[PDB]
DNA sequence: CTTTCTCTGTTTTGTC
DNA sequence: GGACAAAACAGAGAAA
DNA sequence: CTTTCTCTGTTTTGTC
DNA sequence: GGACAAAACAGAGAAA
């Protein structure tokens, strides 16, 4: 009984694998029922991810990782990086610009940041600018 | 209402955080109910994972890849290479030996290769060694 | 341990 | 209040 | 598209 | 048959 497939029919319902997904406009197909009953329940199906997600809509979002593509691009001029997620683009430019937007409010601190995860690592180690 | 924390306390029941877990032989607490109940359910808490498994004793094993220190080191005289996994390990040092243990058992092809992956790829692709 | 910078799951903001 | 998408955050974490 | 090689969640194997 | 840990697999996927 135990085989790759669930392509032969066991003794259950109407059976022939699975494929398209709906939850409110999910035009996306998983080639399984076990695949496509992870997707429908916020998980990745992908073999080696399997992670939760909070939104139904990110899980489409999230797939992106698994592809190797990479649409977004630095618009500087010799530059080649590029980028899957808008973000990641955004705080590369400062790189380029030398920006350095975020500035701790704290009155005796006057740090500037470039990156905001620098800034928030700031902020959770000293105490500035919290609560 | 909403806040940073969990500490200062709501009208529940028994309540300061929480910390220890046991799972038949887990001695690894988590800082947080929220992530301790994650862990109880074969869920990687460390935010931005959130990976579900099917093995709650690799939960543990799993944390390796969240640390920083690669244990296992390649013990080739110039070769520099660790790892955080024994698999890789064993397949990197036949990069040194140059051995190509798998081989094909169909008749008309005679292919070795040095990697699983390629292995398993090539049965993949060929139906060669299967069913 | 440091600094500099990218990745990505969730939260916040902006527009309707 | 509500969509819903765009932007930003807040960590994680790779590289030097 | 290729080849070469590493990562890691699950399965298989080996020892008791 | 059952532990349980060590090894191996089977993809994913990064690099050239
Ligand atoms: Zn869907
Ligand atoms: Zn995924
Ligand atoms: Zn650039
Ligand atoms: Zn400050
Ligand atoms: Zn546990
Ligand atoms: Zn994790
Ligand atoms: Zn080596
Ligand atoms: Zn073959």
């Amino acid at each position: 009984e135990k085989e790759e497939e669930e392509e032969e029919e066991e003794n259950e319902e109407e059976e022939c694998a699975a494929y398209q997904c709906n939850m409110e406009g999910c035009t996306m197909s998983f080639s399984s029922e076990k695949q496509l009953m992870l997707h429908k329940r916020n998980i990745c199906p992908i073999k080696g991810c399997g992670k939760n997600f909070f939104s139904h809509k990110y899980l489409v979002q999230h797939q992106r990782v698994h592809s190797d593509d990479r649409p977004l691009k630095c618009p500087w001029k010799g530059c080649k990086m590029t980028f899957k997620w808008a973000w990641s683009r955004t705080e590369h430019i400062r790189v380029h610009t030398g920006a350095r937007p975020y500035v701790c409010a704290e009155p005796d601190c006057g740090q500037t940041f470039r990156f905001v995860s620098d800034f928030s690592r700031h902020k959770r180690k000293t105490g500035h600018s919290v609560k």
